[PDB]
């Protein structure tokens, strides 16, 4: 017979309880024992909360095998009092259950573990030979007899959430989706500086301690989608990279369009002749990134995506996390050079958006990402060089200092919105400009498209997590 061994404590990365094995009684029973005291069973039924007729004819339709569970999961003092009436062959394991105690508000983070006490979701799966630990070994007859191996419990495990700045992220997805009609989203928080995921919330969202598969997706792993303009950041590192464009250098995108062929590229904002290259992130032409692309060509763009991870795995080895695509083409067409360039020619997931702005926003150097506590931070990759970054980030700074709607008050923020297709309303942005904590993407599933939308969640968000992690404000 097993010993199962005490599962290892998951919290936040400040130590607050997220998963935790409470000790429980579970019973199993030997059906032939028990028919010799079938006089005992209604009472046993009844302390078992369970009918008569149901009970008697699992024991006896079960009858020559020795071994059932007749209940998983009591608390000891219901068990005691099971154990204490002496029913013959009736027997007790002591297990352990978790309970998560900060329930839907980090569920799909954390996960959840199965009837066994074994990992079957989010972090309980994806850690689970760390957190399960080894069971013991116990030699029977019927008679008990020796403990031939011990119980190793599991390790302790601190995420690299923060709980604190998760429920802030939890509480303003959610008010932000009803405000937009919308049943769907997610809300990345990253650490620039240590590739720690500090928050992950998506909606909706679920109790794991009390089901619908909208629910239970893990949005910000799963759902991919193609990033639209907030990878034109990525276009425009090329465009610098590629020794032909400087920051005020001017692109002609007046009248707003432009035909390739037989599809007709049409620009948001229609006011425009002469942008420089912040002016075409400002106005989100992407007109000017197209006219930029093709004169640097796809390869290069191509290039900066693949390296800052855009549609590649992400190392994090998370259950179910998806990668989605970024095709290499090898050689780009016109329409194929542009629809890349801004933001269509890919598909990605928000960790993986997130991750890339961290790199833009840690002077191009990309930090591994970590959804654990991260003490000693590994050497980062420089994957866009340090003067194009910062360049992009100062871009990126006028962005938002004008998309009002999403300015921090209190610091320079940077960012970008987007439209998303699959369409979605995404922000993908980090603060503070002059020396960059966190990246933050925004995905909100839209039933007043964009901008308009995931900006102001992008503020509220960033001010609260700014603050919560006490970054001294630098305007
Ligand atoms: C980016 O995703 N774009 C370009 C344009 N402006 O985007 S935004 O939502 O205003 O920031 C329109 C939407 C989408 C396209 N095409």
């Amino acid at each position: 017979i097993a010993i199962p061994a005490h599962r290892g404590l998951i919290t936040d990365r400040n130590g607050e309880p997220l998963a935790v094995s409470t000790p429980v009684t579970t019973l199993w029973a030997n059906p032939k024992e028990l028919m010799t005291a079938k006089e005992r069973w209604p009472q046993l039924a009844a302390a078992l909360g369970q009918d008569t007729k149901l009970f008697a004819d699992r024991i006896e339709q079960n009858a020559e095998r020795e071994f059932i569970y007749l209940v998983r999961g009591l608390t000891p003092e219901q068990g005691e009092g099971v154990i204490a009436l002496k029913v013959p062959g009736v027997y007790s394991i002591e297990e352990f259950r978790r309970f998560y105690p900060a329930g839907e508000v980090v569920a799909h983070a954390v996960g959840f573990t199965d009837v066994d006490d074994r990992g079957r979701e989010g972090i309980e799966l994806a850690f689970d030979e760390w957190l399960a630990g080894v069971p013991g070994k116990r030699q029977v007859l019927i008679k008990d007899v020796q403990v031939t191996k011990n119980a190793k419990p599991g390790k302790t495990l601190a995420l690299s959430i923060d709980l604190r700045l998760q429920y802030l992220a939890h509480r303003e997805l959610r008010n932000a989706l009803l405000e937009n009609g919308a049943k769907a989203g997610s809300l990345v928080i990253m650490d620039v500086k240590t590739g720690e995921i500090l928050a992950m919330t998506n909606q909706p969202t679920y109790n794991p301690n009390n089901l619908q598969p909208a629910a239970m997706r893990n949005r910000a792993m799963i759902d991919v989608f193609e990033p639209g303009s907030t990878v034109k950041p990525f276009s425009m590192s090329a465009a610098l990279a590629s020794g032909r464009w400087k920051p005020s250098d001017i692109v002609d995108v007046y009248p707003g369009t432009l035909q390739i062929g037989r599809y007709t590229i049409r620009d948001v904002s229609r006011n425009s002749r002469q942008l420089d290259l912040t002016g075409i992130l400002i106005k989100s032409s992407n007109v000017g990134i197209s006219k930029i692309a093709f004169d640097i060509g796809a390869e290069s763009i191509y290039s900066v995506m693949q390296q800052v991870g855009l549609g590649q795995d992400t190392g994090l080895g998370f259950p179910g996390e998806r990668v989605g695509n970024l095709p290499n083409h090898r050689k780009w067409p016109k329409a194929e050079t542009a629809t890349l360039a801004y933001g269509y020619g890919l598909s990605v997931t928000a960790i993986q958006l997130a991750h890339a702005y961290a790199a833009l926003a840690n002077d191009g150097k990309s930090v591994p990402l970590s959804m654990t506590r991260v003490d000693r931070v590994p050497d980062g990759v420089q994957v866009i060089s340090p003067e194009v970054a910062s360049t992009v980030q100062g871009m990126l700074q006028q962005v938002v200092e004008a998309v009002f709607r999403a300015q921090v008050p209190g610091y320079h923020a940077a960012g970008k919105s987007g439209t998303a297709r699959k369409y979605r309303s995404l922000f993908a942005g980090f603060a503070p400009a002059t020396d960059p904590r966190i990246a933050m993407v925004v995905v909100i599933d839209e039933p007043y498209f964009g901008g308009l939308v995931s900006a102001p969640v992008f503020s509220k968000v960033m001010a609260g997590a700014l603050r919560l992690m006490n970054v001294p404000p630098d305007n």
